[PDB]
């Protein structure tokens, strides 16, 4: 039997969680179906990905700690071996 | 090839909550886990936090706890051989 863990510390601190959530398109194109979400802030107009670790292969995604008091809009575009489709509508969130 | 089309009906939900981190050194003992357990401040009621995921790493997280409650933690560690002993408590307030 290992022996007892020591020096735990515990921290606390305020966060902000981003929880985004779509359905898939009816044209889902020639096979299975990857997804692509985009940023942009409320002041600005500039679209830009949130590149992942991994592929977002389900209709669903989160963020960790957006800037507290900002405003985001966010939209989301599905991709197969063919290329990127058009994006969804946006929605607004204000952290 | 086909593109496909635009998703739709897509959805926002934002939390801004208080977020609990912990942190602790391995002890002096093959592939080990760890099981972390929580009780409020009034040192009693010993619960595991269950976990999805079996905790590989000397770290843990908690981005859910009750706003104005105080609790402890203590963590565990495994083995194949089995569980030890618990760690010394921690309080935090979130």
């Amino acid at each position: 039997v290992p022996g007892p863990p020591t020096d735990l510390s515990v921290t606390e601190a305020t966060r902000s969680y981003v929880v985004l959530s779509w359905k898939p398109p009816g044209q889902r194109g020639h096979e299975g179906i990857m997804y692509f979400v985009e940023k942009c802030e409320a002041g600005t107009e500039n679209w830009q990905r949130v590149n992942t670790e991994l592929p977002v292969k389900s209709p669903r995604f989160a963020l960790f700690d957006l800037a507290e008091g900002k405003s985001y809009c966010f939209r989301v575009r599905c991709s197969n071996s063919a290329g990127v489709g058009e994006p969804s509508e946006a929605t607004e969130v204000t952290v």
